[PDB]
């Protein structure tokens, strides 16, 4: 069993590296992912999990678990820019982080720790590189599949949990029926969470805790939720290079969408048009009415137990109003 | 175009029994499959489209209506006792039963009448059987590719609009793009709602309206909001999935006899996986009355019930009728 979980050709770099980052905002994913050769996901995720003892605690034998990791990564698809396991990886590793806030110290059962850590490494999993709305405007089989709704992240779910299935890569074979129902339908609302049609609700309901302690299911799980989707909206949050790394690729996606959106005559779908989309503005606008209502809610729950997080989002929001 | 949508070899017959019985609470729906040869779905759908001036409000060809209606009947298997496309021919003639409540007078669109009587038709299609729950417990692939939710209603949405698709078979073809898009999602939220698994928030919801129309004061209630409306006809299409119950006696014994067959069919697949048997499933175990009793007590007289008191009091028939019902099968103990 190798330290890192899988081989990689610099097992005492990615030593020094995890032994400093792991707990850190603002972890260098891409060099990771080089420095591992493509298994930023599974190194990752296998030191998360033996940090957390949940390798031993839910009896989960660890060569299943690289098994299955290494099954989930290569799932993912490479030749997309930002959709791929390095984006699982960053989500991951941020979902980490977030749980660590004092004001949430001792709150969770390590269940739903599992779970949120899980969600978050197969949250994405088999993107194809277009949205949902993209799906539904051409009449793709997932959408008329899923009549609409969570047409990817219902997909991303359905993978996840067919890679279970197979031979030797069951990695929660050893809970009993009732913590692994359990398990599943916690995944299930946590990947579903990470859908942008759902974003006004969990705020709403976010809001609404903080105005306001919790041992209700019902509470912590909407904690849950918007910790993943937080997690998953985490870039511009992030230090201002690794946030423009990861714009430069998720717009180069997007722009590939409406590629395909031109090339087949429709509406190209938002911020996708190479032609006229203003890149700067388009962060600006995506900053003052998504991430920021999310962050700052975030982190009044949690005051002041995340302060830097909303202070790198405002400084990232104020160097792009002025490079336009 | 034959005077039913297809040729049957009984068209007086049917004439008959249609003009006097399509506006009535509890329709003989197996006599008019045999009498029109197994296409009770295709004749009851196109006569109500045409009592209702569906057909031409919309534009819809009748010859595409029909030949859209044929796959879809073929699509509901005849070999499942109960959820086949007799039951959804039921379903279709209960909703247009209970639209015409004088309490609900103008209170719906044109095309929510027709969303809330195509998701009827459609609401079962592909049906193999078998529950959700037993599509879960067997991890089987639909449950798997819906992540346990609404498994069937999503795959019976699925097969209805891939139909659609089909050469010359678009019914909608003529509605404009803002049209066919408020109405798919009105499909989707109807054939959704009769998952079981939503009857107590679907119920709640119901109530709700009605305590708001009681203390109104008008007497009336105000329904100028979409998202109530639709609530209206989600608990509506659930009313009527759930009408078998409240129908006369004999029909409604012939729909139990058939629904306790696929049961007791799919509790002899659990046995044979060596799974949980699922309540009402088990042949060598379950007690027919006693689990008609508790149904109507628990789940069917309080969902009649609120309905029945938002229309009252145009439903009361039906309150009766299960009442009756119910109270036969207590003295059959
Ligand atoms: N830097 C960004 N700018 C604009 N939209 C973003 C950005 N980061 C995330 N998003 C949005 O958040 C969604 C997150 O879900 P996913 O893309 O499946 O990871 C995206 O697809 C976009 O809608
Ligand atoms: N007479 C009955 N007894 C028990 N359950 C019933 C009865 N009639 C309808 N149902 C239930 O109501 C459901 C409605 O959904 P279907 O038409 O898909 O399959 C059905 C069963 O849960
Ligand atoms: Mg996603
Ligand atoms: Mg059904
Ligand atoms: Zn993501
Ligand atoms: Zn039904």
């Amino acid at each position: 069993l190798p330290i890192h979980g899988v081989e990689t050709p610099n097992d005492n770099e990615l030593e020094e590296r995890f032994s400093l980052c792991l707990d850190e905002w603002g972890v260098d994913i891409f060099e990771i992912d080089r420095l591992s050769n493509g298994h930023a996901l599974t190194t990752v995720a296998y030191r998360i999990f033996q940090k957390r003892d949940l390798l031993k605690t839910f009896c989960i034998d660890p060569h299943v678990f690289v098994r299955y990791l290494l099954r989930v990564e290569s799932t993912y698809h490479a030749d997309v820019p930002y959709h791929n396991s390095m984006h699982a990886a960053d989500v991951l590793q941020t979902a980490h982080f977030l749980l660590q806030a004092e004001a949430l110290d001792d709150v969770f059962s390590d269940l739903e720790i599992l779970a949120v850590l899980f969600a978050a490494a197969i949250h994405d999993v088999d993107h194809p590189g277009v949205t949902n709305q993209f799906l539904i405007n051409t009449g793709h089989e997932l959408a008329l599949q899923y009549n609409d709704a969570s047409v990817l992240e219902n997909h991303h779910l359905y993978m996840a949990f067919k890679i279970l299935t197979e031979k030797d890569c069951d990695i929660f074979a050893n809970l009993g029926g009732k913590k692994r129902q359990t398990l599943r339908r916690m995944v299930i609302e946590l990947v579903l969470a990470t859908d942008m049609s759902k974003h006004m609700s969990l705020l709403a309901d976010l809001r609404t805790m903080v105005e306001t302690n919790l041992d209700n299911y019902a509470d912590r799980i909407q904690i849950l939720q918007n910790m993943i989707h937080c997690a998953d909206l985490s870039n511009p949050a992030k230090p201002l290079r690794l946030y423009r790394k990861w714009t430069g690729r998720l717009i180069e996606e997007f722009f590939r969408q409406g590629d395909k959106e031109r090339e087949l005559s429709l509406e190209i779908s938002p911020m996708c048009d190479r032609e006229s989309v203003e890149v700067e503005k388009s962060q600006v606008s995506f900053i003052d009415f998504v991430c920021h209502p999310l962050w700052e809610t975030w982190c009044d729950l949690v005051h002041p137990c995340a302060q830097l997080i909303l202070d790198t989002l405002e400084d990232n929001r104020d160097w792009y109003e002025c490079h336009i």
